[PDB]
DNA sequence: GTCGG
DNA sequence: GCTGATGCGC
DNA sequence: CCGACCGCGCATCAGC
């Protein structure tokens, strides 16, 4: 929060470009600037000082100067007053509704929470659940609750098959005191990059979690990725907990390290690391790290026995999960 | 919007 | 039905 | 300048 004012401004600009302008690269440009500045150990005194940081160019340096001088940004001020921009931005807050769907709904005159509710007939499944838990999904999850959720998930998975290994990733693994949702990496010995010896490996787990009333809704579900909703059980007479977003990713057991690296993030950390990888002649995904041939085509997966090996390949000193919150 | 070749 | 492009969220 | 901007699972749709 040393430069919270500036980072908030840049984040609002990023969201505008993504949601309204549908300019993904501008969105990322702003996110990166925000990220590099949030990391800066000094209270920024000027745009010039900020421009010294990679990702902060002339345009953002000018904005920072305006913000520092007046405490606000006219460009944003105008965006906030724009009804269409505001409506589109709002709708995209519903899980399942992106920049395209938001603009379309706005064209059809659907611009508010009240509108969405009286038009649930025009929403797909995911959007319908996002609307249902709109408020809850806005709430953060105290680490204390994440621990209870972890306890439930691991024990229930154990009951299904003792050979399953569930690992909570996301900001939780990065040591955050609160998280926006729960991300679970799952592995089973029967499923490797070599073969799938048992079907419904993910299904069984999802089924067991619904059975004990932990998982309450499903946004989408495939053979390797589950995206849904869960809720901690409450005690007698006590107000029940808010519903929470939960993602479960089944990854080949032999590709655990690339998988946990990916699911631990952050998202910007992953983007920066994958981009650095390319520069170094490698490509990284949640499964492997492969070298790039003379032409630029990915080669065969390189041997990996720890997260550190991945860092070593691209000549990066190792960084503990807690230092990957970019 | 920002960067390196 | 399929393949491929797109939206969306990660 | 001017191309590059991470990489991918699932839902949905068009076109066949
Ligand atoms: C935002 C959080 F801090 P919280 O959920 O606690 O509020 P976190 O859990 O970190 O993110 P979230 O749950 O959206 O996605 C989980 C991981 O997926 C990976 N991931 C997400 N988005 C991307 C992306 O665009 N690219 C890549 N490569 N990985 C991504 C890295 C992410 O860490
Ligand atoms: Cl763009
Ligand atoms: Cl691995
Ligand atoms: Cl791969
Ligand atoms: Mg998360
Ligand atoms: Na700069
Ligand atoms: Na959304
Ligand atoms: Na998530």
């Amino acid at each position: 929060t040393l430069n919270g004012g500036i980072t908030d401004m840049l984040t609002e600009l990023a969201n505008f470009e993504k949601n309204v302008s549908q300019a993904i690269h501008k969105y990322n440009a702003y996110r990166k600037a925000a990220s590099v500045i949030a990391k800066y150990p000094h209270k920024i005194k000027s745009g010039a000082e900020a421009k010294k940081l990679p990702g902060v160019g002339t345009k953002i340096a000018e904005k920072i100067d305006e913000f520092l001088a007046t405490g606000k940004l006219r460009k944003l001020e105008k965006i906030r007053q724009d009804d269409t921009s505001s409506s589109i931005n709002f709708l995209t807050r519903v899980s399942g509704i992106g920049p395209s769907a938001a603009r379309k709904f706005v064209d059809e005159g659907i611009k508010t929470l009240e509108d969405l509710r009286k038009n649930e007939d025009k929403l797909n499944h995911h959007q319908r659940i996002g609307l249902k838990y709109f408020g809850d999904f806005e709430k953060r999850i105290p680490r204390e609750e994440m621990l209870q959720m972890q306890d439930i998930v691991l024990n229930e998975v154990k009951k299904v098959d003792s050979e399953y290994i569930a690992t909570v990733c996301g900001s939780f693994r990065r040591g955050a005191e609160s998280s926006g949702d729960m991300d679970v990496l799952l592995t089973h010995p029967s499923f490797t990059s070599e073969s799938t010896k048992q079907p419904k490996l993910l299904h069984q787990v999802v089924e067991q979690l619904q059975k004990v009333h932990f998982i309450t809704d499903t946004l989408s579900k495939g053979e390797t990725k589950f995206m849904g909703v869960c809720q901690l059980p409450s005690k007698n007479d006590e107000k029940e907990y808010p519903h929470r977003r939960i993602d479960i990713r089944l990854i080949p057991k032999d590709q655990y390290y690339c998988g946990v690296l990916y699911f631990t993030g952050s998202d910007i950390f992953n983007k920066n690391m994958r981009a650095h990888a390319l520069e170094k002649g490698f490509t990284i995904n949640e499964y492997t790290i492969r070298p790039l041939g003379v032409t630029g085509v990915a080669g065969e997966p390189l041997p990996v026995d720890s997260e550190k090996d991945i860092f070593d390949y691209i000549q990066w000193k190792y960084r503990e999960p807690k230092d990957r919150s970019e």
